[PDB]
């Protein structure tokens, strides 16, 4: 029985911008809530795509290909599963492979595509596609693959086994500061709890 | 390489801020990014997200949900039980008070993850995802009574561990729902770890 009565714009960026949202709380009383959404979607499905990337090789454990990046809001490095914005027109599909290819270097091949799932939804309306691919690393193509990062991307590939991808992020953490996104973090430890 | 050069407010609420980062970029060229932040953190994080594991003898292992009305999203959401540590509140505290305002259920802790980060390329957020074991055979949890803070309404989804990927693809179908990308990670790895 809840619905939104009005958005008001507080402050636009050219990335992101604050409302002040009123809405009707299921006792019948209007409340209001800090919103916060990005400037840049138009008519896609969800802002952006993350891609779990595994990487299949004969003779080798799969791999999730995860990258490494400074992220200015969080003042550091974080371990996340590749992704990026959706382009005007691009399907979630094309945005995952051609984030994957530019962040890692890698061709991938669809395996499945997730419904418009929330990244932090008491905070802002952000979407993406969870986008599972496969990497033939067997195939020439995947061999010696080169990032192709765009104006102002800086991205270190790690690949980590499926099998032990909990303990070889703990590792990481150990090591160094650096945060791992917390779907990163989700999957691996369903991987254990399975 | 990469480091805060300056940060520049532009909009703050009660609840959320909208700040100018200035970074080095690694070739040592200054570049900005606008970032949100929470004006609420004091804490190992911003927050917790609950992994609720519901065991019932002769029963399916369940995965404890909660479904609200969100705001910034305009609509219903499935997600972990979550809210923000308290000042002086441990993550474990935190975990075990959310679970039982939000569902009833009286858990015990099983692992706590480091701070991971909600949406690194554009919030600072960080939860610790801590997985909690529900003895649902328990009589304090035969019954079990949410105690809903002011203008909190949450209601209780419990889904089989086992089918938890198909169960959540089969509520956005039917109810249109949004399904919490924490949430759809972890039921994607249950799946990928066969
Ligand atoms: C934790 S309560 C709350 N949080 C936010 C935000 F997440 F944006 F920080 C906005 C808001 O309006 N409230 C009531
Ligand atoms: C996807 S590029 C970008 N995104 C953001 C934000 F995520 F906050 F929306 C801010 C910003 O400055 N840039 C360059
Ligand atoms: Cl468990
Ligand atoms: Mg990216
Ligand atoms: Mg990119
Ligand atoms: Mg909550
Ligand atoms: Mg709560």
């Amino acid at each position: 029985k809840q619905y939104i009565i009005s958005e008001e714009l507080i402050s636009e960026g050219k990335w992101v911008k604050l409302e002040k949202t009123t809405y009707m709380d299921p006792t019948g009383k209007t409340r209001t809530w800090e919103s916060v959404k990005r400037t840049t979607r138009k008519e896609q499905t969800a802002d952006g795509v993350a891609v779990i990337p595994v990487l299949q090789r004969t003779l080798h454990y799969e791999c999730i290909v995860l990258v490494k990046q400074f992220r200015p809001p969080m003042g550091g490095y974080c371990i996340e599963f590749p992704a990026g914005l959706i382009d005007d027109g691009e399907t979630p599909e094309a945005a995952a492979l051609r984030e994957l290819e530019e962040e890692t270097g890698y061709k991938g091949d669809i395996a499945e595509c997730s419904p418009a799932v929330c990244m932090d939804p008491g905070l802002s309306n952000c979407t993406i596609h969870i986008v599972t691919v496969t990497i033939n690393g067997d195939d020439a193509e995947n061999a010696r693959p080169k990032p192709k990062p765009g104006d102002g991307e800086f991205v270190e590939v790690i690949s980590l086994p499926k099998n032990d991808l909990l303990q070889r992020l703990d590792a990481l953490v150990a090591e160094e500061h650096l945060t791992v996104d917390a779907r990163v973090y989700s999957y691996a430890l369903a991987l254990k709890h399975a």
